[PDB]
């Protein structure tokens, strides 16, 4: 199947992006509620084996997950570094 | 000031869309936790007066809000009907 990968602008100063979680990403095995994310960032959705996972605080991020993120321009690089290193 | 409006596919069977909340919207003043939504749907973000609002269960939708939604193909019409 075709799929979204990369980033698109939503508004003045807000972007939508995808993150592919690799085996060595620092977020692997962490629960969403325990991630030190900037206040202007959102883990909007997880796609896992092609299936939508609705994120909740107790959701554990796994190797191979695809994350969809909404984030301010100011916070984008910090969120990416938090997720991927 | 350019902006996203409409819908795009993300994956097979998953769509990303925007909704503009008007004064006649059935969901005005409702908390997100109280909205009747199908399993495969997510209120991904709110933009309010140009500012990002992180959706929480107790977040109230206001007239004029812009919602960004992630939904399965199968759930999309149901979500649009609930919100609009």
């Amino acid at each position: 199947n075709l799929y979204f990968q990369g980033m698109i602008p939503l508004e003045q100063g807000i972007e939508f992006l995808s993150v592919n979680v690799e085996e060595d990403s620092p977020v692997v095995g962490k629960k969403l509620k325990d991630l030190p994310l900037p206040r202007d960032s959102i883990i909007a959705a997880i796609v896992r084996g092609g299936v939508l996972v609705v994120p909740r605080g107790d959701t554990e991020i796994l190797s191979g997950d695809k994350l969809y993120v909404i984030v301010s321009a100011e916070a984008k690089e910090t969120v990416e570094e938090t997720l991927l290193g």
